[PDB]
């Protein structure tokens, strides 16, 4: 009954087309067996292609359906990605249309709560620089949604976190730690906390950005939700490096570095000597 | 990110090898400086105040944070001490909140893993009586954290080892040599070993407390790991006076020692010789 | 997939499976208003209203969302929100530079204004109309759509409510949205203007005097069926007035446009198109 | 290599069982890529068996390993489940060893953080009655981990939420809304908040358990995490009923009801008739 709804995404009519989209849009809302049902009927290419509709009613509906398909299994996120949604999503990040801009951020956020494979895709697709740009928005709804999306990215592996750092996000995050808007403060603390829970390098970048005095100050907050997030972030700062040191020691590092003691490249040699000195 | 990095230390790809090395050298420097930055930015006084918080959720985060700060070098541990943390930590040893009691013990355990100035501070804050009471906990999670901490204390000098003996830890530690839990058995053994590593009134009181028959009997354990610790302990005792050798003579040690020579475990065959040599 | 699978076991052959499926649908059909009433009876509204003055954006937003949910109940539930004193704070939040807070308050106001006339009139009496009207020229499509939705609920009341909307200067801005390239705003504008056009001859006349007809008439040539439908409904409403009203739609040239619709594939169209051309002879 | 490590997991040689155990737990503690290597080798089945071992060092290692793997993607979780872990993990809830008990819980809570069929495998294995009993534990560590697990379960579809209700969870959740312990209280709010985000019947159970007066008291809390969590739950109670009424309307419920006036059974006609009236 359902590849019928699909072919009608191609329909000359807009009551028909939007009957179809409205239908497919609610079905996508009902959990993973239903999402896959939409997927297998081949809905993704149609829905991606409507991302360029000049009709905002078609556009926001398609956008909303992709976001919902993106809110299921990693495997279902991967299908959105495979359909080529990312490049389009990234362009919509420039919409002067606040409501389209928010739907696309939300969609990206959802994709970015996937595995590190789908986070890397979002990163490869060029999304970090627009997200960071948006950290300056005077619209607190877009700002919140951007912080969130960045938060999920910063919840991947260390290279994911490092991309976020390398895209320039930290100075903004640290200024928002002074914000008198508790909702924004807390989403920026949340994202910053994710950064702080990578390894040595990631922790160092947070420290070099001047987060610590701002975090120490938040420990006077009568707001226990913000106090808890400042303390959790601080405890990551204080633990991450030694825990990484010990995990590389566990992963084979002494041996590896001894073998390189005698490297024939001299620069690699001194550096390997230097690094064994450190894992003492 | 870590097994990758280590395998890349052997990579025939030169830029791959080199950047992997650079990362690994940074991770090798550890976290102590990052911890210091936390101290320098003023976090200690607030963490210490929060240790009297009646909010369990906050108090846990604060304890964890301090515990990690105490996972640093002796400088960072000493800073937690001079911040006034110890009185409240020793208080928390009476908490009926198992989640708070475990973090406090852990934290105390890191402090106790510094040098003897740091161990002495923990003794002098009165940690020992509680820690001894905890050796008879039916709660293995709590028992083992207490054993851990006691062990670190008992790895200090003879004044540290005596404080422990004086606090009445030996009977408890000995009862635990009858434990059918191998994780507790091993740690009780390690702690006994550290005690027997002291001078001669130290080696004596351990003998005095009836350790040897359990010790000897453990040599027959077919679990090489618990065998080692028991050997090592009996070897530390062997190392002592003459009344002391005569004491390990008397508890039927020679029979058991005699077999361990053929052991494919290189280490065990060394120590096992050392000890028989030592009697006479 | 609990709900589609439920809707299928009603057509099912098995009697047990039909039975219990129906038993669940029935409870679900009864909706959430008694559950909203229980939240009210346990004493939540006074703290919820207090939280509206809160410096904490996080707490304020959640409160706003709770209130708006409570107000998404029946008229009894809306009236309890009103009586607990929420409107002054809601109307206050209409000036807020915070878009997030602004949207929740518009939304909350929107739900209050989907009640009966007594509920709508309370919103009107709290002074919400001038800010709603000013927000119809916001460059923010999210804020604008929410203010349009609210005003349309308000204009879906009695003539006294419709006239309040008119008296607050809504029409110039509603007409100007008739030129929007944004289909979603255009449809809501048409709908609001359709409601206003569904009151008395003097309300209909104010719509004409505001210049709606020229835009309305063009919208009849729209390739967009959904836009074309709302345009027709509104024009239809206007056609449903006294002689002077019928003349003005004659004199904006609605007749040619309305004939070029009798031959239309679409369904709700020709019947309405017909009834419209009918009303002018 | 990895393939004879698996073979040695079922060796009689106790020593190389444990080297083979430790190594597998090492590599399987970093990244999803390594987890899979461990999986495809065939570690899972053997690892499940070691959950029977009377050696704690062995038991806890196996268990912690499974724990780590269960903290990957839904299909990694699924592979733990396919391996047969659940009946063992559920049994381990009866352990008098607190460390084992907590590790069994944490493992269960990770598995239960997957998609809905994973959550459902956990219900199916009979975890709910054990989880519900734990809600009376005087151990706050065990108590909190049980609530977290039940929280994860209640984050599935209404059928999963209903299975937490049917198992008797609500009266303890309700009582814990009075707890002066903020960590326990917050975790119960979260669980209850997940329950209340379900359908008309799920909200009705929460109402009938007398949640509302306590949730309403919480609106006076000076703790903004708690206050926010009480607003949220109350918000879900106020919306889920109407939102589900509309969701069934979209699911075609009207054609189906009208169709039932055509039943030969008056009861059915009457109910369908009462239903169609109500759906306005
Ligand atoms: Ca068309
Ligand atoms: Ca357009
Ligand atoms: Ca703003
Ligand atoms: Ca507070
Ligand atoms: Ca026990
Ligand atoms: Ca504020
Ligand atoms: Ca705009
Ligand atoms: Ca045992
Ligand atoms: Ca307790
Ligand atoms: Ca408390």
């Amino acid at each position: 009954e359902l590849p019928q709804m699909v072919q009608q995404l191609n329909s000359p009519d807009q009551q028909e087309l939007q009957s179809a989209l409205r239908k497919l849009s609610q079905i996508a809302s009902g959990g993973n067996e239903q999402i896959q049902a939409v997927i297998d009927a081949g809905a993704l290419p149609a829905l991606v292609q409507l991302l360029s509709s000049p009709n905002e009613q078609i556009l926001q509906e398609a956008l909303w359906t992709l976001g919902n398909i993106a809110s299921g299994g990693n495997e279902q996120i991967q299908a959105v990605i495979d359909a080529g949604a990312l490049p389009a999503l990234v362009q919509l990040l420039s919409s002067p249309n606040e409501q389209i801009l928010q739907e696309a951020l939300w969609t990206l956020g959802n994709i970015a709560s996937g595995g590190n494979e789908q986070i890397q895709a979002v990163i490869d697709a060029g999304a970090l620089p627009a997200l960071v740009q948006l950290l300056s928005s005077p619209n607190e709804q877009i700002l919140q949604e951007a912080l969130w999306t960045l938060g999920n990215i910063a919840s991947g592996g260390n290279e994911q976190i490092q991309a976020v750092i390398d895209a320039g996000a930290l100075p903004a995050l640290v200024q928002l730690l002074s914000s008198p808007n508790e909702q924004i403060l807390q989403e920026a603390l949340w994202t910053l906390g994710n950064i702080a829970s990578g390894g040595n390098e990631q922790i160092q970048a947070v420290i070099d950005a001047g987060a610590l005095p701002a975090l120490v100050q938040l420990l006077s907050s009568p707001n226990e939700q913000i106090l808890q997030e400042a303390l959790w972030t601080l405890g990551n700062i204080a633990s991450g490096g030694n825990e990484q040191k010990q995990a590389v020691k566990e992963a084979g590092a002494e041996p590896a570095l001894e073998q390189l003691q005698s490297s024939p490249n001299e620069k690699i040699q001194k550096e390997a000597q230097e690094a064994l000195e450190k894992i003492q």
